[PDB]
């Protein structure tokens, strides 16, 4: 019963309660051809909500605070991007209408600034160098070295074991890796590996796109890095 691609008409968004007081949200975008579903969470932040990632664009992450709204109740006060690409910065500047404060890492913020692609506002300090990890309210930001972008966060919510992988999370049944434009395919599953080990008490995990699982996911998206590398 978790949404998927074909039940989701473009520029809607739904939100699957994933755990309490934790949810992942859940668009559609036009990409390469396709139409791809992508993954984000939001985080019940005691008197707030912290969100990870837009909603794909400006339109999605309309429709996303829209839906929070009519479905929580509770204000969106800051935001996380995960990586600089546009699903997970697009729409930025609706949240910052919004009155959400924006953070990434300085690395996220150069990268996406390079692009041309909607600039988080606040830097997030303590992430440059793989391995570390900081606490950002409710959750725990980590920065497994580089993956499926140079700047790849991985998220953790300590309060239900649920681990939010972003783009460098491959769901069970996708079969290639992604858009690797900017992939690190070498260091990808070693990247991987250093989040097996930092979160082995994890329950639930969540790929950038596609249906959560558990911690085979992690291997699942290992395999799956080894194997388009030859
Ligand atoms: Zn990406």
């Amino acid at each position: 019963e978790y949404p998927t691609v074909n039940e989701i008409p473009v520029g809607e968004v739904r939100l699957y309660q994933i755990a309490d007081g934790v949810w992942s949200h859940i668009a559609t975008q036009s990409f390469d051809g396709a139409v791809y579903p992508s993954n984000g969470l939001i985080v019940r932040d005691g008197d707030e909500l912290l969100l990870i990632d837009t909603a794909w664009g400006a339109k999605n992450t309309a429709a996303l605070l829209a839906e929070i709204e009519k479905q929580i109740g509770l204000p969106v006060t800051r935001a996380v991007s995960t990586h600089f690409h546009d699903d997970r910065v697009g729409g930025v500047d609706v949240l910052r209408a919004a009155g959400v404060a924006t953070y990434a890492s300085p690395s996220t913020r150069r990268l996406a600034e390079a692009e041309g692609n909607e600039i988080p506002t606040h830097s997030l300090e303590g992430l440059s160098s793989s391995g570390d990890a900081v606490r950002f309210g409710p959750v725990e930001l980590f920065y497994p070295g580089a993956a499926h972008s140079t700047d790849n966060l991985v998220v953790y919510v300590p309060s239900a074991n649920v681990l939010y992988g972003g783009c460098a999370v491959h769901e069970l049944s996708r079969t290639s890796a992604g858009n690797v434009a900017d992939a690190d395919l070498a260091e990808w599953p070693t990247s991987v590996e250093r989040i097996q080990k930092h979160y082995p008490e994890a329950e639930v995990v969540i790929p950038g796109h596609g249906l959560p699982g558990g911690l085979d996911l992690l291997q699942h998206t290992a395999n799956v890095v080894k194997a388009h590398k030859n």
